[PDB]
């Protein structure tokens, strides 16, 4: 069962923002959100799609391991961190689109489509460009669907090797200390309206896991830091992190 906690809206309103946060208590199998409607509204995954893309590239041998270097093609793009060599860890950390567009081309439409159906990922529709459908194509996914996919990955239940799933979960590592571990992936969709930011992942505790997925209206790149800020305020309010 799902519970709607509209008090979280305060964290969005304080920044004149609109969005949704969805949480899932794994131990209790209970979900919580500030907006049931938007939690079930499907959006472009944008760079959150690098989770399934990584999984598929690894399982098919397109990527040998997390150390294989993907060389910069020398074409200068306006994101400084993209103009250099990367491996799977750094490409994920810096959301390096062009590296993953190359992953997608080597996967191919047929294998990509079959894999996303096996993952039951979003609408499973890669209609459009094989290498950009997650940025301007037809694939859509909601916050609650993100959680369901993430839960399978955490439990190694996706239809790829255990090894592929362990490597991707390593690459998702975002923050860790004595209080919690966060494995997550950001997203920023700008080529189709409405422009939004994503943050999806989970919080590991000593004896529980809290999965989360949030998106928010992102008319300008200036509010990107709010994806994490708002999520952590919700996590603090719910006593999940200090
Ligand atoms: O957050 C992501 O996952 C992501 C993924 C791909 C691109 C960007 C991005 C693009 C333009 C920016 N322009 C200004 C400042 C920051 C910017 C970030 C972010
Ligand atoms: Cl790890």
């Amino acid at each position: 069962e799902w519970q709607e906690n509209k008090s979280w809206n305060a964290h969005f309103t304080e920044h004149k923002s609109q969005g949704v946060v969805v949480l899932w208590n794994e131990n209790k199998q209970q979900g919580f959100t500030n907006n049931l409607k938007r939690a079930n509204q499907a959006f472009l995954p944008a760079s959150t799609f690098k989770i399934p893309n990584s999984l598929i590239a690894l399982d098919l041998g397109v990527v040998k391991d997390e150390h294989q270097v993907f060389k910069w093609d020398g074409q200068t793009r306006d994101i400084a961190t993209w103009n250099r060599d990367h491996n799977l860890i750094t490409a994920m950390k810096y959301s390096v689109v062009p590296v993953y567009q190359e992953f997608a081309r080597q996967i191919g439409e047929a294998r990509m489509s079959k894999m996303l159906h096996a993952f039951d990922y979003g609408n499973e529709d890669i209609s459009g460009n094989v290498d950009s459908f997650w940025l301007d194509g037809g694939i859509r996914i909601s916050a609650t669907e993100q959680i369901s996919f993430l839960r399978k990955l955490y439990h190694n239940k996706l239809h790829v090797s255990e090894r592929s799933q362990r490597i991707v979960k390593q690459a998702m590592l975002t923050e860790a200390n004595g209080d919690y571990i966060i494995r997550a992936k950001t997203g920023y969709s700008t080529r189709i309206e409405p422009k939004i930011g994503w943050w999806v992942g989970w919080v590991e505790l000593d004896d529980n896991v809290w999965f989360f997925a949030m998106n928010m209206d992102m008319p300008t790149s200036d509010g990107l830091g709010l994806r994490q800020a708002i999520t952590k305020e919700v996590l603090k309010q719910e006593k999940i992190i200090p």
